[PDB]
């Protein structure tokens, strides 16, 4: 078959461990065409770390898009997008397309613009085939604040399907659990619980990025939904745990470490 | 061992066959760690394919560097470069680093009659690249630019050519024949300064090859960074490429791009190797 076009609407990570890094690097991966439009560039300060997020002008990102939208993607992934403009354009863009897959990660970083929050509820839940939040992001998505168990992410993951998510899946993360790695998948019909083991020495930059990235493909690629939230969890599972070190403030997932090194067991559960 | 560290210096193809996109891919494909500096984002009208180039400023550029060198890369490789100073900074980053290999891909335009776009671009890159590349991997109109001869039309002008960028400080020259010399078989002519070798796979379809000099020049750093000899890294990266080309598919009426995976997923292509 002709490979499917993966379309990432993304910043670039200096860095290369997340961002539209990340996801050119996954689909790349997982056998399918990766391209990107690009919304910002971010860079790090060579002795402390600190970030510099450069927007990109919308006049090259509207470029960007019109050519992206002329190849036409097969599925669309957002990353993370810093204004309520680029928000609604990325919704915009994937209606236009005949992309039948969106996968929405909701990245943040109380919320810095609450503003921001609002925009992914309005324009990008009503149109996502998956909604990808942590544990902080989807309280701020369902307006409950604060998640702290299996049982507030039933009640967050319900309200997020309703606004027009049709899957969601919250990752708990080390918020929820620092011995094990649960996340709570819901299609509107069915709670189900993901969990693998965490291990001592892995590191973590992109591991969001990454397994938005692979569900993306998942899905391009022929997996329903639920067979793409599990095959991605476990493909980040082991680019997690073959993380290394870039230096003292930072380790990079390994992107390639399912197909290279190893699989991690995902045990999957009604909750 | 950790994986290599591997930046290209390039812009964004937004098409992705080519630009930096082919290098991530390529750097992927071969078990790096893949980075990229952005100087500048290419686009596309969707109606006539008509090219837009905007550049990125400068200041944001240095902060990728700053970024970039902190990381410590392993090897770098240059994609085009649009002018002069972006040409001298992709020079003095790869010597400020500890990187041990430096890949040119010298790409220009041939504005017809053998006649260069940027010719002070051309100046730079002899200036400030050659000097300082562990491989150069110019097409064979770029070879003649960089050598000073213009047009060549055989293995023995190639030949010649390469002396001249090795003399210029270039320690391994590998020149693309490709359609220009033959449109049945695909010559490349290595010289490492001692030994002058013809590359050969059969010429595939020409009509989906975009992409396929980055990926060429992306495969080599790549397999130097992985530990290959020049010679080897150059043979093995034809390989690789030789396949992107032959598995190449369609995108639209004026483009089609090179599969980057196809080495690894699809089919391994032989290189023939002769001393000439």
């Amino acid at each position: 078959g002709a490979l499917k076009k993966v379309l990432t609407i993304a910043g670039s990570d200096t860095s290369a461990g997340a961002g539209m890094q990340a996801d050119l690097k996954t689909f790349q991966e997982l056998d399918t065409y990766g391209m990107v439009a690009l919304t910002a560039i971010v860079t790090m300060d060579k002795d402390t770390w600190s970030h510099d997020v450069t927007p990109l002008p919308m006049d090259v990102f509207e470029k960007q898009l019109e050519t992206a939208l002329s190849i036409g993607p097969d599925a669309i992934k957002t990353g993370m997008l810093g204004t309520e403009e680029i928000i609604k354009r990325a919704g915009e863009v994937y209606e236009a397309s005949n992309a039948q897959y969106f996968v929405v990660d909701p990245v943040m970083v109380e919320v810095l613009n609450p503003g921001n929050t609002e925009a992914m509820i309005k324009y990008l839940l009503p149109k996502a085939t998956v909604v990808t939040p942590n544990l902080f992001e989807a309280g701020q998505l369902s307006g409950l604040g604060k998640l702290n168990s299996i049982e507030d992410m039933k009640k967050a993951a319900t309200i997020i399907f309703d606004k027009g998510a049709q899957h969601v899946i919250i990752k708990g993360g080390k918020a929820l659990d620092q011995d094990k790695s649960y996340d709570l998948y819901y299609d509107g019909q069915t709670f189900y619980q993901l969990t693998t083991d965490m291990f001592q020495q892995s590191y973590n930059h992109g591991a969001g990025c990454t397994f938005a990235a692979a569900t993306t493909a998942y899905l391009a690629n022929g997996k329903s939904p639920k067979e793409a939230v599990i095959s991605a969890k476990a493909f980040v599972a082991s680019a997690i745990k073959n993380g290394w070190k870039m230096n003292d403030f930072v380790g990079p997932v390994d992107h390639g470490a399912y197909n290279r090194i190893e699989h991690i067991d995902v045990e999957v559960t009604e909750v």
